[PDB]
């Protein structure tokens, strides 16, 4: 028999949140290539990629997991 | 027999959220290539790609998972 | 028999949070390559990539996990 | 016998006046009360109140007062 | 016999006035109260109140006062 | 006989006046109270109150006062 | 016999160009003159004059000159 | 016989160019003159004059000059 | 016989160029003159004059000159 109980409070009382500046790759980017051999798969990423600005007014996280067998 | 109970509060009381500036790839990007060999698949990404600005007034996350056998 | 109980308070009372500046790769980036041999897979990442600015008004995290067998 | 004379000049030659930012109470305000007794008058002010932004292009002030008997 | 004379010059020659920032109470304000007794008059002020931003292009002041008996 | 004379020059020649930052109470404020007795008047002030930002392009003041009896 | 040849490249690869603020003469200007004598030509410039904001996306300059006899 | 040859590259790869602030003469300017004698030409410049903000995305310059006689 | 040859590369790879502040004559300027004699030409410059803010994304310069006689 399995009767877990959770009464969790997960909280923030943030007053003010602002003036967040993210400037990835603000300058010149250059690649020059001569007579290369590639004999299998290529992934190439060039420039400014996958950059995140994440500014949630609440970013609070609860994870829970339960098993029996 | 299996009777889990959860009464969780997941919360934010954020006052003010603003002036978020994200400037990925603000400059010149250049690639030049001479007489290259590729014998299999190419993925190429060039420039400013997949960049995220995510600013939710609440970004709180609850995950839960249950199993039996 | 299995009866865990949880009364957790996970909290923040953040006053003010701001003027956050992130500037990765603010300058010039250059790559030059001559007559290279690649005999298998290539991942190439060039420039400003995968940078995160993460500024949650609450970044509180509770993880919990339960098993029987 | 009473013959006062005033030839006052009260002056400003202000060139430029601007970018005035007033942000009173920019964050969260909260009050919680349990089972209180008040036996006489209550004045209650809660939140952002009576805040002034006063930006006159001339705010010069002359006061004068005269009496006799 | 009463014949005062005043030729006052009260002056400013201000060139430029600006970028004035006033941020009173930019954070979080909280009050919690249990079972209090108040047996006479209450004035209560909670939050951001009576804050002044006074930025006159001229704030020059002359006060004068005259009496007899 | 009473014949005072005043030739006052009261002056400012201010060049440039700016980037004035006033930030009172920028953080969290909290009050918690249990089972108090108040037998007479209460004034209560909680938070950010009566703060002044006063930035006059001229703040010159002349006060003068005259009597006979 | 005269056969000059020029294959010049004059170039810019400017990425981003912006937020240019020019504020000449931002304050009060005053002139007062008593009973002056001028016995020949007068040029007078008073105030804010001949000021330039020049922000070309390309301002590259080639001059060339040739002579014979 | 005169056969000069020029193959010049004159170049820039500028990434980002910005937030340029020029504030000449931000304050008060005053002139007072009593009973002056001028017996020949006058040029007078008073205030904020001839100031330049020059922000070219490329300002590259080639000058060349050729003669015979 | 005259056959000069030029293969010049004149170059810049500037990353980021910004937050440039120029503030000449930011304060009060005053001139007062009594009963002067000027017997020939006058140039008079008073205030903030001829100031340059020059911020080229490339400031590269080639000068060249050729003669025979």
């Amino acid at each position: 028999v399995y009767k877990p109980v959770d009464l969790s409070k997960v909280t923030s009382k943030c007053g003010s949140l602002g003036n967040i500046h993210h400037k990835p790759g603000g300058g010149q980017v250059e690649v020059k290539s001569e007579k290369l051999d590639f004999k299998d798969r290529v992934q190439s990423k060039i420039g400014s990629l996958d950059n995140i600005t994440h500014v949630p007014g609440g970013g609070n996280k609860k994870i829970e997991t339960h098993k029996l067998t």
